[PDB]
């Protein structure tokens, strides 16, 4: 059978967001060396009340109580060659985001408990009793929150698997729709909701709110109090220790969520999309390893047709497979300056 | 914290209808003597396309691929004192319905779907013998709607299960929650296509068949081969009931509606729809005339036991809880039928 398989972790101080015990889904391959550990995404809260909202609507993502005992694999996650060309051999691990912190909270005791970092680090140290230790390379995969989770945690994995003495794993990240930027808003608002509080405000109160922890390398190129700027990829991405590969569509959704932009077509708003996909394509100029499409949509390594975008006549599971190789084409950038530019994009 | 844990059957081979393990949820109470079983309930189907569009909408009931590890127990098997006043502190047990059989599959062999309640019950019994019921003072099979059904199927193949293993000072009693069911006419006819428009006498006919159903042997002995879906009716097979079965049976059961094909919208209310459902109240007074233990009343609602607010329905003065506590003293009125055969006439009705 190929359904991942839930555990909820054994150690009984790391919780979700309401005490319940957080978990990993896991699908073993007994011959395979290769890793996919995924990060699931889905915002985050920042003060009571808006946790206490995403508690009431959400609640999927602040408790394990309802969690199935399996999970079906898709995308980069699914063992259908068909649907994952390359990988679809390897272990795959499935992390639920029930943390509401974009993998940051860092603090054992807790009102609401914040535990993003713990739970990975926790999910590593069970998953070497159970094949990690023999592994040679483990990707830290993750969507949105998720991605951003990756950013964060890439290099205090790598870390602790060497202080745990097993420094052969190669560790790289794999950050898919958690790049932002901390770019001034469209027309201006007032943090009130998740969905409309500008980047800068939303990262600075929810660091305090959780007790966030940065990467150390990102953390020292700022002064003490502005960990919020290792949120964002552009300023964290240049300290990384490991390899990380970039997807990222150039008009992401939740980056004109955050932005204030409401979607007929004003003509200032023309002008703002275009200016934004350009920034994000200056941000992505150095990086090597990256798959940025110019469409409107948001996520994508875990859904089915991910397989049918297309870059420079480029796919992504190709892409991921050379940047593999290369540790064909790497450095995937549209240079086309409109949502829907590439036929390629999702319907 | 007091959650119910899941446990997947040892034996790999009794399966949910698309070969997944099957299983059953438990909280320990060592210091507890009492059992509730509990039988999930949730309609059935019985064909290959029906079946097929269950398993399209409503794959949990058909797989035990999406159930979650723990539970929170509700209603009679909350233990929560204030939710639970007379039971709170027993041995608790939820067996999701994952076969869609009315708990009456009994065959093992089956590209098909599998049919397997009567095993899974029979299973879950055993596995719970090396877990503390074979200690047991008192085994209570509790169910809602096909659960309940399931119940009246089941319950002396239990209690005969028990005997034969050599624990018989193990009482098995019965609870059956809108499983009570007449095998009347609809009120407008339709073809029988979908499941929960489907006639009663014509569905149960249908997937015994198609179920490889088995009823009650006592029950069996008094109709003629081929006509065993008269003992999926509970006052048909109740009266060779060996085990004690309290009934608990809202007289306007919106399953029983449902397969009638009445539909109660709103607006004006029809004569001959009146008329229907007024008879309807009548027949399912009158079947339960003869049963003791008894509570049903006059509301238009589904399922009971389980439910949160299960404490606040009252009939003649009596709630559900404390009916149930009655009949514990029986083995304090215990014959609890509303007697205004309308929808809501009882003011203590579910909103
Ligand atoms: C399941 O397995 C047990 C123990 O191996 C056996 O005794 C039991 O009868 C089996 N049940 C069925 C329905 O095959
Ligand atoms: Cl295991
Ligand atoms: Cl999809
Ligand atoms: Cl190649
Ligand atoms: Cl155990």
């Amino acid at each position: 059978n190929e359904d991942l398989r839930l555990h909820l972790l054994l150690n009984t101080s790391v919780t979700c967001n309401d005490g319940s015990p957080a978990g990993y889904y896991l699908k073993e391959s007994r011959g395979s060396r290769r890793w996919l550990l995924f990060l699931e995404g889905g915002w985050y809260c920042f003060n009571r009340e808006n946790c206490d909202s995403r508690y009431d609507t959400m609640r999927r993502l602040m408790s394990s109580r309802d969690w199935p005992r399996t999970r079906t694999g898709t995308g980069i996650l699914s063992s259908q060659p068909e649907e994952n060309p390359y990988w679809w051999n390897a272990n795959m691990v499935f992390i639920p985001y029930c943390s509401s912190d974009v993998w940051s909270g860092a603090s054992s005791k807790s009102e609401y408990a914040f535990m993003g970092a713990l739970i990975i680090q926790e999910v590593v140290r069970e998953l070497l009793g159970r094949g990690l230790s023999g592994a040679k390379v483990l990707l830290l995969a993750g969507s949105s929150a998720g991605g951003t989770g990756v950013l964060l945690n890439v290099d205090r994995v790598a870390e602790q698997l060497e202080k745990l003495g097993y420094p052969a794993i190669q560790v790289r990240g794999l950050a898919d729709s958690g790049w932002f930027l901390d770019n001034k808003q469209y027309r201006h608002t007032d943090c009130v909701d998740t969905i409309t509080c500008a980047p800068t405000e939303a990262i600075r109160r929810g660091i305090r709110y959780w007790n966030g922890v940065v990467p150390e390398r990102c953390r020292r190129q700022f002064q003490e109090g502005e960990e919020w700027n290792c949120f964002f990829g552009y300023k964290v991405y240049p300290t990384l220790r490991c390899p990380v590969f970039v997807v990222q569509w150039l008009f992401d959704e939740a980056q004109l969520t955050v932005d204030n932009v409401h979607l007929p077509v004003q003509e200032g708003l023309r002008l703002y999309i275009q200016n934004l996909g350009r920034e994000l394509r200056h941000t992505l100029k150095d990086v090597p390893a990256s798959f940025a499409p110019a469409c409107l949509s948001h996520e994508i390594i875990i859904r089915s047709h991910w397989t049918d975008v297309q870059v420079k006549g480029t796919s992504l599971p190709r892409a991921l497979h050379c940047w593999d190789r290369s540790l064909c084409p790497v450095h995937l950038v549209d240079s086309c300056p409109w949502p829907h530019c590439n036929p390629s994009c999702p319907t």
